[PDB]
């Protein structure tokens, strides 16, 4: 299956699987009248969640897992995925978070709700780091997919377990390769290739932290 | 400074910097025992941090913010490490080896416990080396609060940290190149190891919510500030 896909096929698939960029729902006319910040953000996240699933299903090696396992991986990584998506489209908007093309917010607008400025600042911080690293879209899609498969993978001791975890680690290893390949093609030396790799995979650690803070908050609202 | 250290010098330093293994004070409260343990370790953690190549070259405020941000992750990867040869148990101390069950003793601890165990297994399953361990522990320190620090001094710092991090990334690969792994095997195990830090982050988060439900920066700074 995915295990036989070539670097260029893996990327290609990943780029194809990309979900559309949704808009924030709201009648522009009248005001901004606090029109519930969470309201707008939550509603946006809900509609994206759907498109996220069809996406997951197209991530090479994902469908080959059991249904219970597909649900546990998504449940475990939906916010991380939503965030890396944000952080990605907010790259060309230093100081702002492009939640939607018609909903670009700034650090300030984040103080509107309690607890949201810290998160906001973290997302911004991350968006900068990606811009500073000149993250490519091919690299992005890879990371997004590594998140899906690596997030809930250590929270799955039956035998069925084993078989599954092996497949996941093989897809992950397959993506790690794809990434290196993307960097080898871009002209980076070997040492440069694994340094950027470590840098990118260490950013996911931050995106994990953000998802955690994002959920405590969600559980507080 | 550290930026000129060779792979073998980096590792060597790291191995030397290793803190001692403390005992649980007792012959009783679970959190009590665990908390008291974590407190005494915290001291030894600082002396350690100070010996991580490139760390002391940062400002005091930055040293305190990195540790404050990664103390629990560090304590945990340490646990997960010594609990490698005790499948099904967490070797908090040599005289305090607990099992999943004893974790149900306190509310909210069994989930944590199961995550720690799950991780401990993954390390055992990967046959993680001690040289690789010390590297990871050090990558945590430097990478944890690095994205929660915009001045100029600020830019100087982040660059140094990303350089030490890159230096360690190298050391790791070197460790794997020496062990016989192919190039592809070298970067795969790298990605696998670095992805486990993401989990160790998640565990530190859960560990703090739990801690929170039952003042450190001033406590760590009182320590880092030596004469
Ligand atoms: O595509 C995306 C990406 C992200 C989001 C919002 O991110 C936040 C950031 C900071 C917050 O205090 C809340 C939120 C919303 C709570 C979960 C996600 C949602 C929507 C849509
Ligand atoms: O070296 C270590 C490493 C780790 C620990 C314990 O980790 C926990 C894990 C899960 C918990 O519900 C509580 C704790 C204790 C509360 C802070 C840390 C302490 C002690 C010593």
């Amino acid at each position: 299956l995915a295990l036989s896909l070539t670097a260029d096929q893996m990327v290609s698939a990943l780029l194809d699987a990309e979900p559309p960029i949704l808009y924030s729902e709201y009648d522009p006319t009248r005001p901004f009248s606090e029109a519930s910040m969470m309201g707008l953000l939550t509603n946006l996240a809900d509609r994206e969640l759907v498109h996220m699933i069809n996406w997951a299903k197209r991530v090479p090696g994902f469908v080959d897992l059991t249904l219970h396992d597909q649900v546990h991986l998504l449940e475990s990584a939906w916010l991380e995925i939503l965030m890396i998506g944000l952080v990605w489209r907010s790259m060309e908007h230093p100081g702002k978070l492009l939640f939607a093309p018609n909903l670009l917010l700034d650090r300030n607008q984040g103080k509107s709700v309690e607890g949201m400025v810290e998160i906001f600042d973290m997302l911004l911080a991350t968006s900068s780091r990606f811009r500073m690293m000149n993250l490519q879209g091919e690299e992005f899609v890879c990371l997004k997919s590594i998140i899906l498969l690596n997030s809930g993978v250590y929270t799955f001791s039956t035998l069925k377990s084993l078989e599954e975890k092996d497949h996941i680690h093989r897809v992950l290893d397959k993506i790690t390769d794809t990434l290196i390949h993307l960097m080898a093609k871009a002209g980076l030396t070997l040492q440069q290739q694994h340094q950027r790799l470590a840098q990118l995979l260490l950013i996911l650690s931050h995106i994990r932290h953000m998802s955690n803070k994002g959920m405590e908050h969600l559980y507080s609202m």
